[PDB]
């Protein structure tokens, strides 16, 4: 399903993204914008034949599992399809997790290529906040 800046916004700050681990809610919403465009029925298939489902574009052969996929380390321990449903408490779960890894967005190809810095606040403001 698609939500709307301000939707999302609005979940994605009562699931607890709201500035976490230092790293603002804009860039969530913004990462978001580029790599999904807010459909969460998005599917990205990557080269390798994993893929990359949900709003957030979590990859499948290191965080969730869809087989097909020769390898798939899976991280959250969470199956690809909970993502892809309307829901997105499982993205913003497995989400806390994939960046917290060590890492940082840092596997976002829109996040980091994209929304790394454009002074965060924006994406979130015009919306109710």
């Amino acid at each position: 399903k698609v939500f709307g800046r301000c939707e999302l916004a609005a979940a994605m700050k009562r699931h607890g993204l709201d500035n976490y681990r230092g790293y603002s809610l804009g860039n969530w919403v913004c990462a978001a914008k580029f790599e999904s465009n807010f459909n969460t029925q998005a599917t990205n298939r990557n080269t390798d034949g994993s893929t990359d489902y949900g709003i957030l574009q979590i990859n499948s052969r290191w965080w969730c599992n869809d087989g097909r996929t020769p390898g798939s380390r899976n991280l959250c321990n969470i199956p690809c399809s909970a993502l892809l449903s309307s829901d997105i408490t499982a993205s913003v779960n497995c989400a806390k997790k994939i960046v917290s890894d060590g890492n940082g967005m840092n596997a976002w190809v829109a996040w980091r290529n994209r929304c790394k810095g454009t002074d965060v606040q924006a994406w979130i403001r015009g919306c109710r906040l």
